[PDB]
């Protein structure tokens, strides 16, 4: 057991080994009660997130779990991963707080989409790490679900890495309106069509490689009835094929009272582009989540063909989210928390 010191972060007192030093938070609340330390075994600047009230119900004990068994997971050079996670705690018994921590990295897309000059090049280079990651993620049977700019960090030399997963925590309110959290949902979760799986990931996708091309939001709408406007005006209305997999009898019903449109001409739209970025796009934004193309299948498009090594792009160990489907009380949950933690071992 490492020596634990106390100092006041966030109005709270925050208890951590000696080796985190400097400790002051960073992200002014959008990340978490996350602060920003030196870590003096790694020589890293790393981020330290202390959890809030992580067993204070059956569905905030289930989540602690569900974060700390994804992050224990995921071992790939485009994903996050977990530095070390720890606990002041001797004992089960006297066990309450959580503390992980990761990687910290200089930047978000969204800091260099608005205010940077990309070439085809950088495109490339950046959607080519996010297929790769993805690949990675598909492999283990997860689902991202919340993939957009600001969930993708970037370093001076372009290298990205995926983070803050969708751990199925969003509001209906922080869906509402002019909002960039709607922007790049696939239109079958933003509407509850049907049933959803992994092909939503390539939609975002594809929204945030047209921004990168354009500099522009592809689908800004005010709300979701104006953004699906916007979808079906470039990728067309449904077609009866389309529409028999819409579980939902009444979101059938509005889409059937929408004018029919055809798809418009990609060439037009984004002008001036690559063509192979053209061709990609019309790939990734189909209506059809069962006609996308998939992660595996983009990295050997010939737009990545500078990029793209098949003896280089990892697939993941299995991961077991049998979890998910069982009932167990709020105690049960944070002893099974409590046992990942002790067990964790810290990377090379
Ligand atoms: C835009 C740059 N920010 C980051 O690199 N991340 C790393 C992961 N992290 C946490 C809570 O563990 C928050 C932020
Ligand atoms: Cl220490
Ligand atoms: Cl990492
Ligand atoms: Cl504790
Ligand atoms: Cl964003
Ligand atoms: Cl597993
Ligand atoms: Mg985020």
């Amino acid at each position: 057991r490492p020596t634990f010191y106390r100092q006041e972060l966030n109005k709270t007192i925050w208890e951590v080994p000696e080796r985190y030093q400097n400790l002051s938070p960073v992200g002014s609340g959008a990340y978490g009660s996350v602060c920003a330390a030196f870590d003096t075994k790694t020589g890293h600047r790393v981020a330290v997130k202390k959890l809030s009230r992580p067993f204070q119900s059956i569905i905030h004990a289930k989540r602690t779990y569900r974060e700390l068994r994804l992050l224990k997971h995921m071992k790939h050079e485009n994903v996050i991963g977990l530095l070390d996670v720890f606990t002041p705690a001797r004992s089960l018994e006297e066990f309450n707080d959580v503390y992980l921590v990761t990687h910290l990295m200089g930047a978000d897309l969204n800091n260099i989409v608005k205010c940077q000059k990309l070439t085809d090049d950088h495109v490339q280079f950046l959607i080519y790490q996010i297929l790769r990651g993805l690949k990675y993620i598909h492999s283990a049977d997860i689902i991202h679900r919340d993939l957009k700019p600001s969930n993708l960090a970037v370093n001076e030399d372009c290298e990205l890495k995926i983070l803050d997963f969708g751990l199925a925590r969003h509001t209906d309110d922080e869906m509402t309106g002019y909002v960039a959290t709607r922007w790049y949902r696939a239109p079958e979760i933003m509407l509850n069509w049907m049933h959803y799986n992994q092909t939503v990931d390539i939609w975002s996708v594809g929204c945030i490689m047209a921004e990168l091309l354009t500099g522009r939001t592809l689908f800004p709408g005010t709300d979701h009835i104006d953004q699906l406007k916007l979808i079906l005006r470039l990728v067309g209305t449904p077609g009866a094929e389309l529409l028999k997999k819409i579980s939902s009898e009444s979101a059938r019903n509005y889409i059937q009272s929408l004018a029919q449109m055809p798809k418009m001409n990609f060439a037009n739209v984004f002008i001036g582009a690559n063509p192979l970025a053209v061709d990609l796009l019309e790939k990734m934004l189909v209506l059809d989540s069962d006609k996308r193309i998939t992660a595996a299948q983009a990295l050997a498009h010939a737009y990545f063909a500078q990029y793209h090594d098949p003896d280089d792009e990892p697939v993941a160990d299995p991961y077991d989210q049998s979890f998910e489907s069982r009932d167990l009380l709020i105690d049960e949950w944070k002893s099974l928390t409590y046992d990942e933690v002790i067990s964790f071992v810290p990377p090379p």
